[PDB]
């Protein structure tokens, strides 16, 4: 009968379009590239939707986290497009908040819910991600520890890998 003021739920492939739209502004306008194109978003939301989370406000997506499983200590280039069903690491591929909803704790709220969400599943023992240097301290607030230069290369951008024990 109405659109809920707030709703948190795992994403589905039908949400791919909304996710990519946010990435356009959140990533592409910044670097001319993003972590997941439409096909890649649909890929993970098809194989492992349970490793995704979305925040909707009045029927519209405002924040999301899309992940998959990884089965190696460190992130690698191939890790970008893979889901290792037998892995024990929740690899956060993309995390973003709609431009009109930032700086109000939504990112922190979503990340914390995500960590508890994935850390409730019988194989996820760790969470891994890569981020720009300036964001390392932000993630340390969630239990993540800096783990050196990430091997993953994206254009002229370099990242610091971070791991969190769950
Ligand atoms: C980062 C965030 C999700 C935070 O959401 P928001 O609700 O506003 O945050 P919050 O809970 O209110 O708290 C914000 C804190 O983050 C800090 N922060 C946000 N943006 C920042 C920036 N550009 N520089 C420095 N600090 C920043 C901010 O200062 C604040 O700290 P304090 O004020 O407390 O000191 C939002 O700013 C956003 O949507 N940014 C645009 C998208 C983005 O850059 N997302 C990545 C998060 S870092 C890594 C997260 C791991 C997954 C992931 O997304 N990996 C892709 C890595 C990747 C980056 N660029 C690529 C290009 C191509 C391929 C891959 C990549």
């Amino acid at each position: 009968h109405t659109l809920p003021a707030n709703e948190f739920r795992c994403l589905t492939p039908e949400d791919a379009a909304g996710v990519f739209e946010i990435e356009r502004e959140a990533f592409i306008s910044v670097s001319g590239n993003c972590p997941l194109n439409l096909d890649e978003v649909q890929h993970f939301l098809t194989l492992c939707p349970e490793l995704s989370l979305g925040w909707f406000v009045e029927g519209r997506l405002v924040a999301f986290i899309i992940g998959s499983l990884w089965d190696e200590e460190r992130l690698t280039q191939e890790s970008l497009a893979l889901h290792r069903p037998r892995g024990h690491s929740a690899h956060l591929h993309a995390l973003a908040v709609h431009r009109s909803f930032r700086q109000q704790g939504k990112g922190s709220v979503l990340l914390w819910r995500y960590l508890h969400h994935v850390g409730a599943q019988p194989a996820v023992r760790r969470a891994v991600l890569m981020c720009e240097d300036a964001l390392v301290p932000f993630y340390q607030r969630f239990g993540f520890h800096p783990a050196g230069p990430c091997a993953i290369v994206v254009g002229s951008l370099t990242f610091t890998e971070m791991h969190c024990s769950l």
